[PDB]
């Protein structure tokens, strides 16, 4: 609970979003993945948490909210609820991480994810400590307006292999993607 994860889809032009949706067609099987990766908990008992910014849980379709399965934490300054559906409501993302590390969640989360957007991944990549990304490399360029932070190789590793992230590329709809996870320490 203490490693952050981030979890994203890129295309190879660095782009996540266009006019509050993503850049490409729906890829089912990247959703999967996405899924997969943030609903399963290492342990029976424990839930994962989701953090996400205010466009972003907006912009996920209403029959599909809360993210089901999942500790749904949403990051606002000017919502004073949490949106109907949302776990909790944060004013900032370091007001989150305390709320998730108060020994009345202990047994009530394992990991945690940043799911978006933009700005969200930002003041993530910008905090001291060990952080994961999960990058869905799209391969191939589509038109956006909202964008991914530049991933530093000096600062970030590309792990060989992960536990249960296949590495082969995938296709869906004519578009080709893959799986990889980079990793800072400290
Ligand atoms: N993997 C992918 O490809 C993903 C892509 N996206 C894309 O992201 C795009 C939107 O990105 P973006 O413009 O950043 O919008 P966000 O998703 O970041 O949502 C905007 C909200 O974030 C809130 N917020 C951000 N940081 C904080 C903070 N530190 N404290 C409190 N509130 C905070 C703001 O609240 P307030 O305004 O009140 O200050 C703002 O209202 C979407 O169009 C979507 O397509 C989203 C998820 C995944
Ligand atoms: N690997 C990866 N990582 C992510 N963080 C990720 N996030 C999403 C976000 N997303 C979704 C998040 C959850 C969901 O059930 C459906 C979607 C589908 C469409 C969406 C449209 C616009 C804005 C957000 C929304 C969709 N796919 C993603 N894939």
């Amino acid at each position: 609970v203490r490693p952050l994860n981030c979890i994203v889809a890129v295309s190879q032009n660095m782009g996540i979003g266009k006019n509050g949706d993503l850049p490409w067609p729906p890829l089912r099987n990247e959703f999967k993945y996405f899924q997969r990766m943030t609903t399963t908990s290492s342990v029976e008992g424990k839930q994962n948490l989701v953090i996400m910014g205010r466009k972003t849980w907006f912009s996920i379709p209403e029959k599909n909210r809360p993210l089901k399965d999942r500790i749904n934490i949403v990051l606002s300054r000017e919502l004073k609820e949490p949106p109907r559906g949302a776990h909790f409501l944060a004013k900032s993302l370091d007001d989150a991480l305390r709320l998730i590390e108060q020994p009345e969640l202990a047994s009530k989360v394992d990991m945690v994810w940043i799911v978006g957007g933009s700005s969200v991944y930002q003041e993530a990549m910008n905090q001291p400590g060990h952080l994961r990304l999960f990058v869905t490399r799209i391969m191939q360029e589509f038109e956006s307006d909202t964008f991914f932070p530049e991933i530093d190789l000096g600062k970030y590793k590309l792990l060989p292999e992960y536990p249960g992230v296949l590495s082969e590329v995938q296709e869906e709809k004519g578009i080709k993607y893959k799986f990889e996870v980079y990793e800072k320490k400290d």
